[PDB]
């Protein structure tokens, strides 16, 4: 099995990668959860973006 990303779980996993609000801890957690499973890429996104929306400066 050959697990190179489909466009789809690339574009998630650089987003997460660069999202500027999250915590190191939040990014991490939210990377290990695709490098688990890249399935989940869609809902993982939506959370980091929700959380780094909320952590915006002001
Ligand atoms: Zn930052
Ligand atoms: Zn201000």
């Amino acid at each position: 099995a050959d697990n190179k990303f489909n466009k789809e779980q690339q574009n998630a996993f650089y987003e997460i990668l660069h999202l500027p609000n999250l915590t190191e801890e939040q990014r991490n957690g939210f990377i290990q959860s695709l490098k688990d499973d890249p399935s989940v890429s869609k809902e993982i996104l939506a959370e980091a973006k929700k959380l780094n929306d909320a952590q915006a400066p002001k």
